[PDB]
DNA sequence: GGCGACCCGGCGCCCGCTACGGAGTCAACTACGGGTAGGGGGTATCGGGCAACGCGGCACTGAACACCGTTGTCATGTGCCTTG
């Protein structure tokens, strides 16, 4: 049910310093095993 | 005697979040007096447990009439035979 419900629902990833407005960026969530957030390498450098 | 430095006070702040330890500490006293509060003791008041007894449909009570149906019944009318 969780896999069914999360889709098409944004979540705002945000890093602590949030120096500039790209510190908060919406994303499409996606269930994944493990316990660490998977993030796209391209958007990393915007978050520093 | 307002300028003047200087002096001093006095104040103002001092990136972000999660997540990440515990620790807890030194010097009066008694007497009274009330009042509240507790306890048990006893008492008026409210709440819980049962068969008749309210109902109603219908049903029986058929009893007592009613509704046709029937073969009871009668006094009174045709057809043949005997006599005018």
């Amino acid at each position: 049910v969780l896999e069914e419900v999360i889709a098409e629902h944004p979540v705002l990833l945000n890093r602590a310093p949030t120096l500039h407005r790209l510190g908060i960026q919406a994303f499409e969530p996606q269930l994944v095993e493990g316990k660490a957030i998977q993030i796209h390498p391209l958007v990393c450098t915007a978050f520093n």
